[PDB]
């Protein structure tokens, strides 16, 4: 819900930003917040669009964090690389996609995750090329 109105807040050891490409690299245990979304990584980019596009993290795995409903439903996800598509409300994670969602385990090669409609896609990583291939995907749901 109110986790694209809030300001993005980012946390580094260094940054480097192109305003005239419109692009912003972030070095050094980043750590970028939009009110209940997280992303973490050692490397992080943010590409700017027409009025706001996308937040792509690396990492060992990068790590994405929100929470879809003011409960207690926390829910990660993990990834080699993980893009936030804020326009589009969607984060791909590639490359040992995990995602956990309530006792729920999910992994794969890749995984899209809608924020809105929280809609869980799992597969494999259509040319990706990933460095851990996993043809198949693995589900746990927690009794």
């Amino acid at each position: 819900p109110s986790d694209r109105e809030q300001p993005i807040r980012v946390q580094a050891d260094s940054a480097e930003l192109d305003d005239k490409q419109g692009v912003a690299v972030y070095r050094g245990d980043v750590v970028v917040t939009q009110g209940s979304t997280k992303l973490t990584g050692n490397t992080v980019t943010l590409k700017q669009d027409k009025n706001g596009e996308v937040v792509t993290s690396v990492g060992k795995p990068a790590y994405y964090e929100q929470k879809p409903a003011p409960d207690k439903d926390v829910t990660k996800a993990y990834g080699l690389t993980i893009q936030y598509f804020v326009t589009q409300n969607r984060v791909v994670l590639i490359d040992q996609a995990k995602v956990i969602q309530e006792g729920n385990t999910f992994e794969g090669e890749k995984i899209v995750y809608d924020t809105q409609r929280q809609i869980v896609n799992a597969g494999r990583a259509t040319g990706s090329q990933v460095t851990s291939p996993r043809p198949r995907i693995d589900m746990v749901i927690q009794p």
